[PDB]
């Protein structure tokens, strides 16, 4: 793939769309979009092991992390809830041992320590 | 490996799926349930992309890397399963052709079940999700 999507819900009012790209294989992968229904200011933002949404967002595991990687840091959101996002990571990827398609994107409740999962979903091939 | 996929839609049809395979170049198990079907064949395919954005509407056409008719073939034709009078429909299928590694990868693809039979035409899709990376 060159490119992936992932629709976040949750139990609450988070919900919003993160497109991902990237156009060369091991090169920096854009991450961008808007999640809508968060508190004003930061909140996590991480890839999560597991594409496992049985549970909603509890089952999704720890940090993608492969023996931090999975750290997208932070969003912002808003005085009206919305986080515009758009990031350049070159620690994930579309393929190989940092591989994220099939993990889970999940918006935490606090800046990350992180609290609970507010909203997430399966990272899916898009192009 | 292992994957799993929650089926959702817009009506009461909703299921777990589980798949995993042992070696590379092996079948994937393919096996859990899903409810809220009417009694009879229902079409259950991989379909080419991840997006859920329109539900079930963004998920592309049956997924098909060696560009192939259909048949259960393309390599997401998972022909069909059978909902029982209550309808629940139970899913143990072993395929050869679908991987979870490799270009007949389908992680990160959705799975779709279907209002009719797959002939081997099965009209709308009920319900799907994307098929993720599983402990
Ligand atoms: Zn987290
Ligand atoms: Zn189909
Ligand atoms: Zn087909």
């Amino acid at each position: 793939a060159t490119k992936a999507v992932c629709v976040l819900k949750g139990d609450g009012p988070v919900q919003g769309i993160i497109n991902f790209e990237q156009k060369e294989s091991n090169g920096p992968v854009k991450v961008w979009g808007s999640i809508k229904g968060l508190t004003e200011g930061l909140h996590g933002f991480h890839v999560h092991e597991f594409g496992d949404n049985t549970a909603g967002c509890t089952s999704a595991g720890p940090h993608f992390n492969p023996l931090h990687v999975g750290d997208l840091r932070n969003v912002t959101a808003d005085k009206d809830g919305v986080a515009d996002v758009s990031i350049e990571d070159s620690v994930i990827s579309l393929s190989g041992d940092h591989c994220i398609i099939g993990r889970t994107l999940v918006v935490h409740e606090k800046a990350d320590n992180a609290g609970s999962r507010l909203a997430c979903g399966v990272i899916g091939i898009a192009q």
